[PDB]
């Protein structure tokens, strides 16, 4: 058992097959939850599946959230989580029956329990909510969408990109109910498949989406997303459902927006709404540079590319495109100077080294891109 920080908290973590997991790759992933904490201010939070309890025992130490909720199914986890929170703050943690809690500052809750039980326990009450999953979170979908207030905020990450990079494509339609897209289009598609799925399944309850932040990184998807309340929203948010249509001679896409396709080799459904909220991503960015993170740099570079990121759906990938049409293409900055030059909004993408997000009509970008 060896000793770590990561942000401003310090935690115990085993020696290696481990019987408590924690990936020092996902502190920026953590960074990130931190940022948007820090601008959202939710008070009652939940870390769903905290293994070490490194995420929210950095929520209860670096954000506004007042109430922190820990959860593991792992009686392992459960004894590091009591561990290593009482190594960050004093007082006694009193226990009873797999739930510790500990009335500070901020209130600390650890409990040993299901995540789908706790959450259902927890009807209508967590401001956030975070499920981190190894794999896919939809097991934890359909009970979060009931644990979070209906103006909540719920942030979903998925570790399979198998599926939802449409690899697997049997095992996509099973876990995320949508035909997936391969190819240079994967990394978005996938995300869009993920805010799609929660958008359908929070229907039900008669609630809508707002996408404050979805992105792609190091092959995890990310999901950020604000409840609406009401029948109309719901509505609304199902409006915004659609399907992709790609000629892999080309790589050229079409969208279709509606519950369902109307044409055949439709992929999805897809959320073809944003993928951000301006606004909040604009002053993550500030906020992140007036915090001290885990990965500072590697965090400021993630969130001023999705800042200055066009919010639109898909993106044209230089690479990819030049391989199907079998013609020479122009380096990715000369592309977007001249696009803008022409009066196109262009810029660069997260999702793909090679890719361009653009206004400009597909024929358009081929003409601009030929060398
Ligand atoms: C990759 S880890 C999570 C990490 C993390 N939240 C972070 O930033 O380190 C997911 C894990 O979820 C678990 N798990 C699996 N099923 C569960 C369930 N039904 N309820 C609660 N936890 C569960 C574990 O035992 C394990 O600690």
């Amino acid at each position: 058992l060896i000793e770590v920080q990561e942000g401003k908290a310090k935690i115990l973590i085993p020696k290696a097959d481990s019987p408590v997991f924690y990936n020092p790759r996902m502190a920026l992933n953590r960074d990130i939850v931190v940022v948007l904490l820090n601008i959202l201010n939710p008070k009652i939070v939940l870390d769903a599946l905290s293994a070490t309890g490194i995420r929210g025992i950095r929520f209860a130490l670096e954000t506004p959230a007042e109430e922190v909720w820990l959860n593991d199914i792992s009686e392992d986890a459960y004894e590091l989580m009591k561990r290593n929170v009482m190594l960050n703050f004093d007082g006694e943690l009193r226990e009873s029956k797999g739930r510790a809690i500990l009335k500070g500052e901020k209130t600390i809750v650890i409990n040993h329990d299901d995540a789908n039980r706790l959450m259902a326990e927890r009807h209508r009450y967590f401001h956030f909510i975070d499920l981190d999953p190894f794999g896919s979170p939809m097991e934890f979908l359909d009970t979060a969408l009931r644990s979070a207030k209906r103006r909540g905020i719920l942030g979903v990450t998925a570790t399979d990109g198998a599926p939802l990079c449409g690899a697997h494509p049997r095992a996509c339609l099973r876990k995320y109910l949508a035909v997936p897209l391969r190819g240079e289009l994967c990394h978005e598609v996938g995300t869009r498949i993920l805010v799609g799925v929660i958008a359908r399944y929070a229907a039900k309850y008669d609630l809508g989406i707002d996408v404050i932040l979805a992105y792609y990184k190091d092959h995890y998807f990310r999901a950020f997303v604000k409840l609406k309340d009401g029948a109309r929203k719901g509505d609304e948010t199902l409006e915004k459902l659609g399907y992709i249509y790609f000629d892999d001679k080309t790589g050229k896409f079409e969208l279709e927006q509606g519950f369902l396709p109307t044409r055949p080799n439709a992929y999805g459904p897809v959320w073809l709404g944003p993928l951000k909220d301006e606004k909040i991503v604009s002053k993550m960015v500030k906020e992140a540079e007036s915090l001290s993170l885990a990965r500072k740099k590697q965090a400021l570079k993630l969130l001023k590319m999705i800042d200055q990121e066009l919010d639109i759906p898909l993106f044209y990938d230089t690479h990819a495109i030049g391989r199907r049409l079998k013609i020479e293409t122009k380096k990715v900055e000369e592309i977007i100077s001249a696009l803008r030059e022409q009066g196109y909004e262009a810029t660069r993408t997260h999702f793909s080294p090679t890719g361009i997000k653009t206004s400009a009509p597909y024929e358009v970008f081929i003409e601009t891109i030929k060398r």
